[PDB]
């Protein structure tokens, strides 16, 4: 009894009008699907996108990965798809001394978590992950080349996972300070046994993941309200991967039984992801698995209305942590503000709500920093400035409503958390740069307002 896999996640099979709209399903199974963290969707049977891509000029450079439970690897030779292939089912073959179409899927997990726990065996395996460029494009459709009709039908669903960032409902939409991480899709060729370690999304979004084709992907996810309970049990096991790192380039993640957090009371959940399923992970909700053999996926995040309000909290979160942001989330929710006329009413409507928030905690803070001593001010476009130079140089957030800096330290900026930290100047010699008066900030929400009604 080494292995006791979790119980089964949800699956969903939406009716052709369930379908529809992707961000009404998820709206929808969101009760169910956020009690389990991740869920399955089974598109309508007919629904089937055209995977057409030339093996042989798809290139590109694989990860290697040594499988070790509890040990540290970082989030992020040439293979063409053709020969990762040859490569992966040899792999399969080889290991299990089956024809590769032929190993249990129980087996294929039973195995994978064996080996990781087992010092002696030394498996390293390769993955292919890296986003939608012209020399590796989209699964899916895209408008240019010449498309067939049967391609046109796929070329806007909205679960074309190009189309699903840029879509109305979908809040990460308008943002012009880009990100290309969270725009854009990643593809991931899997082996046997490449694995991807446990994480949650950058400021907690969603994401959604397709499998094009290929061997099953199996996951195990939990929801987000369990996540800092799992973060407890890492911690305890595995203290190295929770020393903070100069930069999302250094985060550290690993490969851990979910028996060891079952055992520790942490609910998770299981699924083996076929060829044509979703998997849809919801926001804070820890995931990871590993591929069954070959297979190529397509993956992207994106932020729903539901979202903002954990958005928000995900950046205060962040500033606890020190860990640096992606974007800055009051910036996009001006940029939204900004925008009112032409935004859905009710994506105005939940932006109103938030900057209402943000708005009486700015006051709050300009009125701390003032009782500081910090009397002067000059407007300041933070969206101009590259996030390396407006970071608070405590926690590392990025500035956007304000910031203080100093004479004494040319360059600095620190958020007004951390008005205490920029220099040792008294603060009469600060000052407070911010983005908006109070003044400036009342009528873009009275625009967002008028939207919505
Ligand atoms: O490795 C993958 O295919 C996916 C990982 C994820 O969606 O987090
Ligand atoms: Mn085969
Ligand atoms: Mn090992
Ligand atoms: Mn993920
Ligand atoms: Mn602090
Ligand atoms: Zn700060």
């Amino acid at each position: 009894s080494m292995f006791l896999p979790p119980p089964e996640c949800p699956v969903f099979e939406p009716s052709w009008e369930e379908f529809a709209d992707p961000f009404a399903f998820i709206h929808k199974i969101r009760p169910i699907a956020e009690q389990t963290g991740i869920c399955k969707v089974r598109p309508p049977p007919d629904w089937q996108p055209p995977f057409a891509c030339d093996v042989d000029k798809l290139h590109f450079t694989p990860r290697i990965q040594r499988l070790n439970e509890l040990e540290a690897q970082t989030r992020v030779r040439d293979y063409t798809l053709r020969t990762f292939g040859e490569m992966a089912d040899a792999f399969k073959s080889d290991y299990f001394n089956m024809p590769v179409h032929m190993v249990p899927t129980e087996l294929v997990e039973k195995e994978f978590w064996r080996l990781v726990s087992t010092i002696e065996e030394d498996v390293t395996v390769e993955y292919g992950a890296d986003i939608a460029s012209k020399e590796f494009g989209s699964g899916f459709p895209v408008r240019d080349i010449k498309l067939s009709p049967e391609e046109e039908e796929y070329l806007d669903s909205g679960w074309n996972l190009n189309n699903m960032p840029v879509m109305e409902q979908s809040v990460l939409a308008h943002i012009t300070a880009d990100i290309c991480g969270m725009k854009l899709p990643w593809l991931y060729v899997g082996m046997c046994f490449s694995s991807f370690c446990w994480h949650i999304e950058d400021h907690w979004s969603y994401s959604i993941n397709y499998l094009h084709w290929g061997e099953p992907k199996t996951w195990y996810g939990v929801p987000g309200y369990a996540a800092e309970q799992l973060e407890n049990v890492m911690k305890k096991l595995a203290p190295e991967l929770f020393v903070s790192q100069p930069d999302l380039l250094h985060q550290l993640v690993t490969i851990m039984n979910p028996n060891t957090l079952m055992t520790h009371e942490v609910p998770v959940y299981r699924t083996n992801q076929c060829a044509g399923e979703f998997v849809i992970t919801f926001p804070r909700a820890y995931h990871s698995g590993f591929n069954q053999g070959f297979n190529f996926a397509e993956a992207v995040n994106f932020c729903t209305v539901d979202w903002l309000p954990l958005g928000r909290q995900c950046v205060e979160h962040y500033r606890l942590l020190h860990r640096y942001c992606v974007f800055s989330h009051d910036e996009m929710i001006c940029k939204m503000a900004s925008k009112a006329d032409v935004l859905d009413v009710v994506v105005a409507s939940t932006v109103q709500k938030d900057m209402a928030i943000m708005i009486e905690d700015e006051k709050a803070l300009r009125e701390t920093v003032r009782k500081l001593g910090v009397i002067d001010s000059e407007r300041m476009d933070f969206e101009l400035l590259p996030d390396d130079e407006r970071q608070c140089v405590k926690c590392k957030t990025t500035c956007f409503m304000s910031a203080i800096s100093c004479s004494c330290k040319p360059g600095l900026l620190v958020c007004l958390h951390h008005v205490k930290e920029l220099c040792s100047c008294p603060p009469y010699k600060y000052k407070l740069r911010y983005r908006y008066t109070l003044d400036d900030l009342y009528p873009m929400m009275n625009a967002l307002k008028l939207r919505a009604e």
